[PDB]
């Protein structure tokens, strides 16, 4: 019957954004005959403000109740000052990540027709071209390990953070990663640091024991240093990322860099019965929040991406989808897609929500 | 009266850049009359084949004997397949610097004039130039925390790595890096992950802490994710660099690949009495070890490091980095560092060596 998903806008763009977002889901809904019911709630720095933390109590009963959670983007100056564990952005996402065992994260990114000249990539490299997609674990390692905290006083004072990692963890984001290329390109690079860590070569170990399942895919292995670097040089030949929680962190946001085009970037996190958070690469942007500016693009891809894996409504996500290609070869561009020789052709947030809304109602 | 050096050129390349190295060190010795004596020692891939593993006692002992380590490349396809406690690259460096508390790492890189073009950044971007020493903290962290190594079997089976940093560890590291930046265009950035570790809250705490002794230096503070991204999109707006152990192992990777030319970059490991460990950044490249046609600037870089940080022979440090300065000025490039156009023009590793060996010894 009817999806219900819970909407956290958060704070700057996030709600901006959204609002596109939304219009670009009511008309997959008409398209469809999709039944989707949202409830807003709270979260991050206008959680803050409105409860005295990120993620109020009825901000996660909400996400309980509902099929998936279409996230926008927390934080801001105005809590910045804030002692960490009351900060918006760490506040909202690893709660919401641990307490719905959000263990998969992906982060596809491509480098967009037409768009290399925004890539920081020399042009010979953008030109290349690439899509790779990060496959982040997401619940565990450093970020949720314990122990974790601090001991001490004065010079001795020390704080300290355990990376844990068991097979079972490793194995199944392992899976998701090859199950992903054996769509695409059929190889999962592997990104470790198991010449120093013991919680990568056992992570290493059981990527490889994984592979067997998947003779069809090619395993290969590089350090998080190393690759760093062939990110930047060629990116071009990686195809799948399958990356612990900090290494993958790391590496997905130097892959978004790389495309010079974050604004089209979405995610989702996702659990293994199909509930998931799906939200935009990028930040809140507070710097453009109110203006019209903002490109909500990742917000409305973060639909199609909650269309398709939370609420298996395939279609529907992938008629976003074209509707975002359509508004990006039809002239439809936000500011900062833009060279300044064609700046004066930016779009608002609202147009572009409402030409990507009309290409998915006329059929594209 | 004589200082001594251990020489630990490894595998690869690094025998065939160490000689040049030495050249030029000859060529500094005769020049400002400095009195260094040299011993070889294996380490690495070659002290596996002639000693078993990869730090004899020998060689440790040594580096015990020795004012400083010039140290070259480590590592191959021969050992790869070793369990990790037998490597040849960990099992060479991260004993060397434990056993030396070597706990400063400093890795300059710049863009060097005329070429950007072997930069993979764009090449507007390459053209602004950039100069980031990035700093980091090379005893401590989740290199050498305990409890590390794992528990347990089947899909429960866990490893582990403890991130931990004291308040004094921190201190001494950035102490390093504001004197550092002091010298320089007066910026220190910290790179952490204070909205997930508890470590990074302490380190930016205490690198907060320091910097009250140096009111004249900009303080920053980013993401390490964050931090890969800004170094992509504009590096010319970093000075120095202030990081964690793993974190600086990633970033002075980045920043290297940046550079386009990593052949060029030499680096420093140094505890607080003047001894260290000074190697190129780049690794022992075996594909090319041989032919003489191996770049060894950054080995050459590296004993002028030894000389300035270590021996306390600051001109003739200066001298070996004119005399590289020349070469690149004066039409002496080794092939990887020119363009397709103008590959015929390489030079080799001994007529690297030579010209600049010469140029010292001509006064440069
Ligand atoms: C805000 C922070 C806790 C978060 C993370 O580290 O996972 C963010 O960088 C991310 O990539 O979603
Ligand atoms: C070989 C490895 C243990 C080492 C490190 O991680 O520090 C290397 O990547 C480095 O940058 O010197
Ligand atoms: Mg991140
Ligand atoms: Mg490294």
């Amino acid at each position: 019957s009817s999806y219900q998903i819970a909407v956290l806008a958060g704070d700057g763009i996030g709600p901006e954004v959204m609002a596109e977002a939304r219009k670009v889901l009511k008309a997959v809904e008409a398209r469809f005959g999709l039944n989707i019911e949202y409830t807003e709630y709270d979260v991050g720095g206008i959680a803050i403000d409105n409860h005295g933390c990120p993620l109020p109590e009825a901000t996660l009963k909400g996400c309980e109740a509902a099929d998936a959670i279409l996230f926008g983007s927390v934080g801001g100056p105005k809590w910045e000052k804030l002692p960490p564990n009351e900060q918006p952005e760490r506040g909202a996402l690893l709660p919401l990540r641990g307490h719905f065992e959000l263990f998969c994260n992906l982060r596809p990114a491509k480098l967009h027709d037409g768009l290399e000249h925004m890539s920081p990539l020399r042009s010979d490299i953008s030109a290349r071209g690439f899509d790779v997609l990060c496959v982040r674990e997401l619940t565990g390692g450093i970020y949720f390990g314990k122990p974790k905290g601090r001991q001490g006083e004065g010079e001795s004072e020390e704080a300290f953070d355990t990376m844990r990692y068991s097979r079972r963890e490793i194995s199944r984001i392992a899976r998701i990663a090859f199950e992903a290329a054996r769509g695409r390109r059929k190889k999962v690079t592997s990104v470790d640091k198991a010449n120093v860590l013991a919680c990568s070569v056992l992570w290493r170990q059981v990527v490889e024991e994984v592979a067997v399942d998947f003779p069809d895919v090619e395993l290969e292995h590089i350090y998080i240093d190393n690759a760093t670097m062939q990110l930047l040089r060629r990116p071009d030949e990686f195809d799948v990322m399958l990356c612990s929680n900090l290494f993958g962190d790391i590496l997905s946001d130097e892959i978004a860099m790389l495309t010079g085009s974050m604004g089209l970037l979405a995610s989702a996190s996702m659990n293994s019965t199909g509930f998931g958070l799906f939200e935009p690469a990028g930040g809140s942007a507070p710097d453009i929040a109110g203006k019209g500016i903002a490109n909500p693009i990742a917000q409305i891809l973060s639909a199609a991406l909650m269309l398709r894996h939370s609420l298996k409504q395939e279609e529907a996500a992938s008629a976003i989808e074209r509707a975002v290609t359509k508004a990006l070869n039809s002239g439809y561009l936000t500011g900062e897609l833009l060279s300044s020789d064609q700046r004066h052709k930016a779009k608002t947030t609202v147009q572009m929500g409402d030409f990507i809304a009309d290409a998915v109602k006329a059929g594209v």
